[PDB]
DNA sequence: CTTATGACAGCCGCG
DNA sequence: GCGGCTGTCATAAGA
């Protein structure tokens, strides 16, 4: 096999890396790397080497790295540009893996663990690891197993051994239901006393050293809390052999209010699973706990248990480490479903990087550009310090509030990536300045041609035609090589489906290969499908991949810190997007204006960064309701003419524009994306919008799938917020459909239902949420002080009514909470109450609060108010016999 | 982050 | 005694 890189660390003047040999055996060893660096020299000197802007540079090699780094010092003392990769590791990674990486995962130590800590006085901080570690599952994927150790002893109690027996068992047979899958593969150690647990685990440790290491929420707490632990009882000394190195930064990042601890692991690649969530998942959930996201990704969650977690070992030691067993599967159940390891693995290899850069675009992208312009002999710039300053970002239209019954969305695809091939933008490829008229102007045609030599955005700045940018090169090759993954994957994917549905790679092959194939086989045509889906499986990988690269390139390019950012690009960028999204704003009014025969219409009711919304009234009005046979029937005609007048009109529109601006080629092209309307046939308003970023919509086809059932397209509106109380984001959304496909009389019906209905509701269901922020900040002495917001005073009445009771569950800073209002002359003496959220209020208050709520200033808070924001724009009423004098602001 | 809106505190001015 | 309006805060929604 072809030698590919596990982790890479420079420690003075060494770069320690581990690595798969050739044979497929995990070894290390220690370089002491020569990089090179590349200064400025005469026109009269001959080098293979350029810079981007292909001024010539001497390629300067040094004994060692740190006589390079006081090169770069010495050489910004003199004030001239130090060139190279300045970052040795991946330098390296460059020289030595000169090919395209290829690698077997199941050489690569994937490590998944997760630890327990019996804490009787709150969460247990990781930087003082204040008490025993009673618990550790540890997965290795390499022996596929999970390696369980287990505290007997310890100052919270003496418990008996876990039992596989009983774990394996159902829940209603007093057992754990523990997964069939891993109970063949649960190694299990008891131990007597914590030390020995600790070292048999950091023994355990060295001998099955982790590449990457994972599991949920590690690099905040599990790992924080083993070196601490081994670290405070031990000696640092022991707590270091966790490094294949025996090297440790311990690094307190800042907050938004304070500040966390973690540890860099020298030689382990960290990528806590919480982080590859939220990375690479792409869905902004409410809550980013393990319990949620396993029962949103798994439907079955963290394993159930009575009492506290901090009352849990002594009174079922059993499900206490059953309990950890699961949390650590639910993990690798996840990313069964979602591969983030092994996407994470395939962007760290395709960019050279160490593989937890994944996380960070700069890193990712410098390196891919590095390693493309070292192949042809250029010399990337020296990083520049630069001033962070805000510059212009997308437009968005104000909305005329209204109902709107019929709309079609279209959005330009990879706005940003696309804005920058297509004007040319690279620091390499700034020509020059222009005039800049007001963007208006621009808009509407109005303004003078900026030039007729060079590319342009209306921002004011010019770029080379001719020449071939870096940036633009580089996003154009991604871009490709996204279609060609795609392409494979489209093949696997497409033409194998022909080898499984005869039973009863990466193009489809010639009909000689496809022909030589039909004998009905068990090891053949049932056993080679499976590598055309494997095959696909690398496709989507590689594609997805792509994918994140192309879309994470601006936030690169935007960024002071990037090697390649330059504000006036970025400004082009997005100044040109302004000018486009407008420039075809007024293109689609015109086009529409003309082919309904009206004049001055207004037809894009909405316009938000790369997606316009369209009006489609007055084209349905033209064929006229009552020609179409059903609701399907307009859908098609919508879609068709959207397909067919639509967008030939909004490719000459920007082909116009392209003209205009001089651009080297022209590469704004919208999809067609969603159709909204009522049903047919009925009293439904279709859509609504309330302003910028809130507005709700009836989907019948979002961009070719065309709906069984209507569904809801919803945005920034109440029932899209978590702080939104359960029942009533439910009534809300029912408010919306009722609103949209049924109509107004059908909203009375319900909202008086639900008001009528509303004190039958649970508290829990009712009661609004927010995080805890600050809760210091505003608490003067257990009562809120100036400028004390109504969720933490709740929380400071909580306080007050509970300060005293160790049972009772204590408010945390960062932790989301129920908040509740409060009656006048209520005992908690303050306007609310706020209490952990996930959790029934204790007890000792509970059937006080259920007496002393306020459901009319909750009902009106919570529902009403918003609700009167939907109708209101909606031109809607949600209850009978409204003024309409309301409507106007005397 | 940049684009946002909305809940709420607290100012100022209002015979 | 509330509008009007600025500033903290919470949270989308896509990067």
């Amino acid at each position: 096999m072809k030698e590919f890189y596990l982790t890479v660390e420079q420690i003075g003047d060494s770069i320690f890396e581990r690595y798969i040999d050739s044979n497929g055996r995990e070894r290390t060893r220690e370089v002491e790397y020569k990089p090179s660096l590349f200064a400025h020299c005469p026109e009269s000197q001959a080098t293979k080497y350029f810079d981007i802007y292909g001024k010539p540079c001497t390629r300067k090699l040094f004994a060692n790295m740190r006589d390079a780094s006081q090169w770069i010092k010495r050489m910004e003392d003199i004030g001239l540009e130090a060139l190279g990769m300045d970052d040795f590791k991946l330098a390296y990674l460059s020289d030595t893996y000169n090919y395209e990486i290829k690698y077997d995962h199941t050489k690569i130590r994937v490590a998944n663990f997760d630890i327990e800590v019996t804490s009787p006085d709150g969460f247990p901080e990781p930087s003082q690891a204040k008490h025993p570690i009673d618990a550790i599952t540890h997965y290795d994927s390499i022996d596929d197993r999970f390696y369980v150790f287990d505290l007997l002893n310890s100052p919270y109690g003496n418990v008996e051994e876990w039992s596989i027996e009983i774990a394996a068992k159902l829940q209603e047979q007093g057992g754990d239901e523990v997964p069939s899958e891993i109970i063949d593969k649960i190694i299990y150690m008891p131990f007597d006393n914590e030390k020995e647990l600790l070292m048999e685990y950091l023994n355990f440790w060295q001998q099955k050293t982790p590449v990457i290491l994972t599991g949920w929420n590690v690099e905040s707490f599990a790992i924080p809390y083993v070196y601490n632990r081994i670290k405070n009882i031990f000696g640092e000394s022991t707590a270091k052999r966790l490094s294949p190195h025996r090297k440790t930064r311990v690094k307190v990042i800042e907050n938004m209010y304070g500040s966390r601890e973690i540890i860099t692991l020298f030689g382990i690649s960290v990528l806590d699973y919480i982080d590859l969530y939220k990375k690479f998942s792409f869905t902004n959930q409410p809550s980013y706990s393990l319990d949620y996201i396993s029962e949103f990704e798994l439907n079955v969650g963290k394993l159930k248990y009575d009492g506290p977690i901090s009352k849990l070992r002594e009174s079922n030691h059993q499900r206490y480490i059953s309990y950890n067993i699961i949390a650590v599967y639910r993990v690798l159940q996840i990313d069964a479903k979602r591969q983030f390891i092994n996407l994470s693995l395939d962007m760290g290899y395709y960019a050279k990087i160490q593989i937890q850069s994944v996380f960070s675009p700069i890193k990712t992208w410098d390196a891919i550009i590095f390693n493309s312009l070292k192949e042809q002999n250029k010399v990337i710039p020296q990083g520049r310090s630069h001033p962070v300053q805000p510059y212009p970002g997308a437009f968005v239209k104000e909305p005329i509030p209204n109902r709107y019954k019929y709309v079609m969305s279209f959005d330009l695809t990879s706005l940003y990536p696309s804005i920058i091939r297509q004007v040319n933008i690279s620091p390499e490829t700034i020509a020059g300045t222009f005039k800049v008229a007001p963007l208006h102007d621009y808009i509407n045609a109005v303004a003078e041609r900026p030039s007729d030599v060079y590319s342009c955005s209306p921002n004011g700045m010019m770029y080379y035609k001719d020449r071939d940018g870096v940036v633009p090169t580089e996003i154009t090759k991604v871009f490709n090589q996204r279609k060609e993954h795609k392409g494979y994957m489209l093949a696997a994917q497409r033409n194998g489906e022909i080898i499984k549905e005869a039973l009863h790679y990466r193009f489809d092959f010639s009909d000689e290969i496809k022909e030589k194939i039909k004998k009905l086989s068990a090891k053949s045509l049932n056993e080679m499908l499976f590598r055309a889906q494997r095959t696909e499986v690398a496709g989507m990988t590689a594609q997805i991949n792509r994918k994140l690269l192309i879309n994470s390139l601006y936030g690169a390019l935007g960024n002071v810190w990037f090697r390649y950012y330059d504000l006036r690009n970025a400004t082009a960028i997005t100044t040109f997007g302004q000018m486009a999204l407008q420039w075809i704003e007024r293109k689609v009014n015109e086009y529409l204006n003309e082919v309904c025969g009206t004049e001055g219409e207004a037809f894009v009711l909405y316009g938000d960064t790369d997606s316009i919304y369209v009006s489609a009234d007055k084209i349905i009005d033209k064929v006229g309701e009552s020609k179409f046979r059903d609701t399907n029937h307009w859908v098609d005609f919508l879609d068709k003419f959207a397909r067919e007048r639509m967008e030939p009109a909004i490719d000459r529109g920007f082909r116009e524009m392209c003209e205009y601006m001089n651009n080297k080629q022209h590469l704004m092209f919208m999809d067609r994306e969603a159709i909204a309307g009522p049903p047919l046939g009925s009293k439904g308003i279709g859509g609504f919008w309330t302003g910028k970023k809130r507005y709700a919509l009836n989907v019948w086809d979002m961009e070719g799938t065309r709906y069984a059932e209507p569904k809801l397209k919803i945005m920034g509106l109440e029932t899209q917020k978590s702080s939104t109380p359960k029942a009533v984001q439910k009534a809300l959304k029912e408010c919306i459909r009722r609103m949209l496909q049924e109509g107004e009389e059908s909203l009375q019906e319900y909202f008086k239902e639900f008001e009528k209905e509303f004190r039958q509701l649970n508290y829990i269901s009712i009661a609004s949420v927010s995080s805890a922020n600050n809760i210091a900040k505003y608490d003067v002495g257990g009562f809120p002080g100036p400028k004390c917001p109504f969720h933490i005073r709740g929380i400071l009445t909580y306080n007050r009514a509970i300060k005293g009771n160790i049972d009772a569950p204590q408010v945390v800073e960062g932790e989301k909470v129920y908040v509740l209002p409060l009656r006048e002359g209520n005992p908690f003496g303050d306007k609310c109450i706020a209490w952990p959220s996930g959790t029934e209020i204790t007890d000792l208050i509970k059937d006080d609060v259920l007496h002393w709520m306020d459901y009319t200033v909750l009902l009106e808070k919570t529902f009403i108010k918003p609700l009167e924001g939907f109708t209101s724009a909606a031109k809607l009423d949600y209850e009978k016999k409204a003024s309409l004098f309301d409507m106007f602001d005397f």
